[PDB]
């Protein structure tokens, strides 16, 4: 029964086997009711305030041949970008300018900016007064170390799947292993940390989802960036068919339940999948917006995945259509940095 797995889920029993029926059971009645747990877990653990992460996808040159990703390398049919380090300076000066108090640096794995113009970049953002966020793959410890002297405050590095095989199958210049590897120096060296995974992944089970969410808490993660998987037509799993958004919800709602006070965001892809999807998500457990701040050219060249909503809109319309989304949804913007406010508990 939906009920008893609910009152589990309220009263901190997390097994797997809560987690697998929470997950399994498809009826309407008991989705929305998980979805209120979460929407009122947020509330209460990190209140109303939805913190606008503002992301520069500053190169979409990769080093790496990711199965599901638009911008592996194997890809021709991609007319490839670079920032330069005053572009990706004075672009993240704009954003401070309209509001943004976190500034999200992203790109393939592209060995031209490693690491020292990353940390040249990075100093400068920081004398702007805001919180610095990277998200830009595996390397090695002395880089991650270098970004943090520089300032870096957060590393965002989804860990895909948790299931091992299939995470060499469509990651294979890696593992897992070193993925988590990477995730744990980051944890070490003091960065606020961000996993998290696709949904509906070619091959993935509902068991595999389970132990996800299992990861997720095992390791306390302060963000988790959860969305669906999104076939690309440029890439091997062409045909595939799209992770679902209902399923992936549950994820996050799951996720929120989880873990309270981390910080979730509502994605992109989650926006893409189903128009007001973004909305959906942030009333189902998340409290993070990541409105796109690439300029033009380059916006439209930095598609991990097709239907990329915010790429016809001037490049400046994202930080204004999320304040307005946030206040439409009866929120408020955050008005701090936005970062992880720890409730310890028992
Ligand atoms: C209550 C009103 C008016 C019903 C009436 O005709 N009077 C009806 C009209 C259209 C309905 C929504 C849509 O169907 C889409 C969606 C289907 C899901 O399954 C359940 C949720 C949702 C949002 C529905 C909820 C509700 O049911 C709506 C608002
Ligand atoms: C907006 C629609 C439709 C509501 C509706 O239209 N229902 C009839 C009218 C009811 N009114 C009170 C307005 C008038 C009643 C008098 S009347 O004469 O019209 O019958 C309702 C129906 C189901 C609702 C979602 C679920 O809960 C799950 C989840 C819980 C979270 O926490 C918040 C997010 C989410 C996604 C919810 C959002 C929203 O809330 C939904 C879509
Ligand atoms: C960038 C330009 C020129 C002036 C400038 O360079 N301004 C730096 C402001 C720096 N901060 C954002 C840190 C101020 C915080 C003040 S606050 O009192 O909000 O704390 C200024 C002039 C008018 C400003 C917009 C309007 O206002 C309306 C709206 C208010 C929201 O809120 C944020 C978004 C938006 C669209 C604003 C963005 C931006 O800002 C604008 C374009
Ligand atoms: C109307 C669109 C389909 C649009 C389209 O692409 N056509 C479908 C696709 C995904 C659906 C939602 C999710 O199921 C989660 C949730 C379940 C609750 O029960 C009712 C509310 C809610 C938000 C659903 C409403 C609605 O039903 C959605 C938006
Ligand atoms: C300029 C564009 C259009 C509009 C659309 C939604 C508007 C915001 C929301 O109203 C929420 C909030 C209310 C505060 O009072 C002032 C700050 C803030 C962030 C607003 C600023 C501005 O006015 C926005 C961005
Ligand atoms: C930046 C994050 O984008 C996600 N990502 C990459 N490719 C896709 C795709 N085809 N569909 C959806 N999400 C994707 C990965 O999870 C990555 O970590
Ligand atoms: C920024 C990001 C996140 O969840 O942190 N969202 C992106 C998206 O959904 O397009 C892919 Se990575
Ligand atoms: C553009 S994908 C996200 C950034 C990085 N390449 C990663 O795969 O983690
Ligand atoms: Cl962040």
């Amino acid at each position: 029964t939906g009920r008893e797995i609910l009152e589990k889920l309220e009263r901190r029993e997390f097994t797997r086997e809560v987690l697998k029926e929470a997950l399994s059971i498809n009826d309407r009645g008991f989705n929305e009711a998980l979805f209120k747990l979460a929407d009122e877990i947020r509330r209460k653990y990190v209140g109303d305030e939805v913190h606008i992460r503002a992301i520069i996808e500053f190169s979409n040159v990769c080093r790496k041949n990711c199965l599901y990703c638009g911008l592996r390398r194997d890809n021709k049919n991609l007319k490839r970008y670079r920032m330069t380090p005053e572009e990706i300076v004075e672009r993240a000066r704009l954003a401070v300018q309209f509001g943004a108090k976190t500034i999200v640096l992203q790109s393939g794995e592209d060995p031209y900016y490693m690491p020292d113009v990353i940390s040249d970049i990075v100093k400068e953002i920081k004398k702007m007064g805001v919180a610095v966020t990277l998200s830009l793959g595996e390397w090695p410890r002395e880089y991650y170390e270098k970004w943090k002297e520089a300032g870096a405050d957060r590393y965002l590095l989804r860990h895909e799947t948790a299931n091992p095989v299939l995470h060499r199958k469509l990651r294979p210049d890696t593992s897992f292993e070193n993925r988590l590897n990477c995730l744990l120096t980051l944890k070490e060296l003091g960065y606020e940390t961000g996993a998290g995974s696709m949904v509906g992944l070619p091959g993935q089970t509902i068991d595999d989802l389970v132990d996800d969410l299992l990861f997720l808490k095992e390791h306390d993660f302060d963000m988790v960036g959860i969305g669906p998987f999104i076939p690309h037509p440029d890439t091997p799993l062409a045909n595939e068919k799209k992770g679902d958004f209902t399923l992936t919800l549950k994820m996050v709602a799951l996720t929120r339940i989880l873990l309270p006070d981390s910080n979730i965001p509502a994605t992109t892809a989650m926006g893409t999948i189903v128009p007001g999807g973004r909305e959906i998500t942030l009333r189902c457990g998340a409290n993070v917006i990541m409105p796109n701040w690439t300029p033009s050219p380059y916006r439209q060249l930095y598609q991990l995945y097709p239907g990329k909503i915010s790429v016809f809109e001037k490049d400046t319309a994202s930080i204004p259509s999320v304040m307005k989304m946030i206040e439409l949804l009866g929120r408020k913007p955050g008005r701090d940095w936005g970062g992880r406010k720890r409730v310890f508990e028992t």
